[PDB]
């Protein structure tokens, strides 16, 4: 379903998000850290670091063209950030 977060995410999703994206660099998360020794975080909290990458693949991909990239992102980027995405179970960040 889409237009809806969930409650809550595994902090696994926070990290094995962050991670996916340290493949290719993280502006916020080298600043920020992961979640450890944690039952569960909200959305809100997972939402910063989707929304985190989101926005600095966009950065990434700005000497392309809009043609050239999905939404506002370049196709390479988009897959690291929908990937953590995917995990954190969000759809509304």
């Amino acid at each position: 379903g889409a237009m809806a977060n969930p409650k809550t995410i595994k902090a696994a999703a926070y990290n094995q998000a962050r991670s996916t994206l340290a493949d290719a660099g993280s502006r916020t998360a080298a600043k920020s850290h992961p979640i450890h020794g944690k039952t569960d975080v909200p959305v809100s909290y997972g939402t910063s670091l989707l929304a985190a990458a989101r926005d600095e693949f966009r950065q990434a991909d700005k000497k392309l063209p809009a043609k050239d990239k999905k939404s506002d992102m370049s196709i390479a980027h988009y897959n690291a950030v929908h990937s953590a995405a995917k995990t954190m179970g969000i759809d509304t960040w």
